């Protein structure tokens, strides 16, 4: 996250690190035993690892949990990164509690203008790589279709939403990818792509969640 502040431990109970021996992506913890990530986060041996603030001391409330399987939407493009989603189901479930929560998915999808929260272990620094030991946030507003298309031509698909600041400064970046943008206490979008990082007229581009909920219900019912 740049231009982010450090959000206190434990303040963002479902965010979740995936593990594979160092931090490569965040996710979101929905239910008990399902985190929800993003399609480019992909790999094997992921270890999610819930409760954490400091992701390199255990300074206790961290629960490391093994994937049991990871499903990445069957239409996922890497080129394009249109149905950048994926569902990771967990070895055990988890024990919630007020550090270790679920967030809500959407009923509707949200607005320009409205206001989210972002968090991440990513990258802190637009021109270089500087990365945090505790958890960074940014709240950023959704932006109106017409300046997302206009920042990226031809390269956003109804599956992506635009959030950030065309002034640069404040954005998520590497090592964020796969987190959470809640707006209202609801998911509305995963942390997806961007050019470079908190760069002028550049924004950060979204998985536009509310038009997934369908599909995480009917694959969660069948998994
Ligand atoms: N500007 C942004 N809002 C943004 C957000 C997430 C990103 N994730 C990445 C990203 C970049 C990668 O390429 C690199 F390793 F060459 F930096 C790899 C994975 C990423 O998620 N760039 C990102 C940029
Ligand atoms: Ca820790
Ligand atoms: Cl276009």
């Amino acid at each position: 996250i740049v231009g982010g502040y450090t959000c206190g431990a434990n303040t963002v109970p479902y965010q979740v690190s995936l593990n594979s021996g160092y931090h490569f992506c965040g996710g979101s913890l929905i239910n008990s035993q399902w985190v929800v990530s993003a399609a480019h986060c992909y790999k094997s041996g992921i270890q999610v690892r819930l409760g954490e603030d400091n992701i390199n001391v255990v300074e206790g409330n961290e629960q490391f949990i093994s994937a049991s399987k990871s499903i990445v939407h069957p239409s996922y493009n890497s080129n394009t990164l249109n149905n950048d989603i994926m569902l990771i189901k967990l070895k055990s479930a988890a024990s919630l509690n007020s550090r270790v929560a679920s967030i809500s998915l959407p009923t509707s999808c949200a607005s320009a203008g409205t206001q989210c929260l972002i968090s991440g272990w990513g990258n802190t620094k637009s021109s270089g790589t500087s990365y945090p030991d505790v958890l960074k946030c940014l709240k950023a507003p959704i932006l109106s279709d017409s300046s997302c298309k206009s920042a990226y031509p031809g390269q956003i698909t109804s599956n992506m939403f635009c959030a950030g600041y065309l002034e640069g400064g404040k954005d998520s970046c590497q090592g964020d990818s796969g987190g959470p943008v809640v707006c209202s206490g609801k998911l509305q979008g995963i942390v997806s792509w961007g050019s470079g990082c908190a760069q002028k007229n550049k924004p950060g581009v979204y998985t536009k969640v509310c038009n997934y909920v369908s599909w995480i219900k009917q694959t969660i019912a069948s998994n």
